[PDB]
């Protein structure tokens, strides 16, 4: 039922999901001047060398690239995190035009899109148990701006024609997510939530400061996907982002001086 349209979008979600008005909702605006360096943060470790991708799915809201999370392979450690978090999937949020699409904003500036690499805390055994815990998930967020092409994104772009409509999937083995990172791992971090229903308040957000550049042609292909299923009237999959939510009783910490 929930979506991004006028009649089922972010301003309606609270009726079924009252936590939408909660105390640690995401995304937020990142005020870079108020964000403070945190010396208690440990070095961040993104260890994706043995990642095993499996499948790509159009779920009617975005597309997910899914990974084998039955054992410790691609993991995120360090930074603000206690213990080991396993990669389960990544997806994007994007706009109808280059001037909007990100969920987090930086001094109110909206990027063209935002990549979310989703990980769960292995001390809870499964993703479903992890989303019953305050520290169950860690999402690594990466901004996309439009400029030069990102070579490591092209394999994703070129499979999208095969998953145009809701419910379609395709094999997506042997994809290396290391090709989606920027050079620097400088980041901001804060406690938040899932940005889509069920909006659960389980996430440690780690948002990289350096955006990746993708080409106009790459993001234009994201915008050819459909929210609807096969045979149904075409609704382009665009503007699948939630706007910034109140910061409330939180502080954003920076990894860099
Ligand atoms: N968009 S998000 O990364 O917060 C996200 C991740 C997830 F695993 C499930 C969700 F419902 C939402
Ligand atoms: O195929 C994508 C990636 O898969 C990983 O499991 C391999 O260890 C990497 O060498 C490879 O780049
Ligand atoms: O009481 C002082 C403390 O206030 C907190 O809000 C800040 O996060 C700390 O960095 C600071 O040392
Ligand atoms: O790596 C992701 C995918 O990239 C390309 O589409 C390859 O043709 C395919 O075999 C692979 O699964
Ligand atoms: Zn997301």
């Amino acid at each position: 039922h929930w979506g991004y349209g006028k009649h089922n979008g972010p301003e309606h979600w609270h009726k079924d999901f009252p936590i939408a008005k909660g105390e640690r909702q995401s995304p937020v605006d990142i005020d870079t001047h108020t964000a403070k360096y945190d010396p208690s943060l440990k070095p961040l470790s993104v260890s994706y060398d043995q990642a095993t991708s499996l499948r790509i799915l159009n779920n009617g809201h975005a597309f997910n690239v899914e990974f084998d999370d039955s054992q410790d392979k691609a993991v995120l450690k360090g930074g603000p995190l206690d213990g080991t978090y396993r990669l389960i999937q990544f997806h994007f949020h994007w706009g109808s035009l280059d001037g909007q699409g990100s969920e987090h904003t930086v001094d109110k500036k909206k990027y063209a899109a935002e990549l979310h690499l989703v990980h769960w805390n292995t001390k809870y055994g499964d993703f479903g148990k992890a989303v019953q815990q305050p520290d169950g998930l860690a999402v690594l967020g990466i901004f996309l701006k439009v400029g030069s092409a990102k070579p490591g994104l092209q394999k994703v772009v070129d499979v999208l024609d095969s998953i145009k409509t809701k419910g379609k999937s395709a094999d997506f083995t042997n994809f290396d997510p290391r090709g989606l990172l920027p050079e620097s791992l400088d980041y901001w971090t804060y406690p938040g939530s899932l940005t889509t229903p069920p909006l659960l308040e389980c996430v440690t957000w780690i948002v990289l400061k350096e955006p990746i550049s993708v080409s106009s042609e790459q993001v234009l292909k994201f915008r050819k996907l459909n929210f609807n299923g096969e045979g149904e009237p075409e609704e382009l999959m665009v503007d699948n982002w939630r706007p910034a939510q109140p910061l409330k009783n939180r502080q954003i910490k920076a990894s860099f001086k």
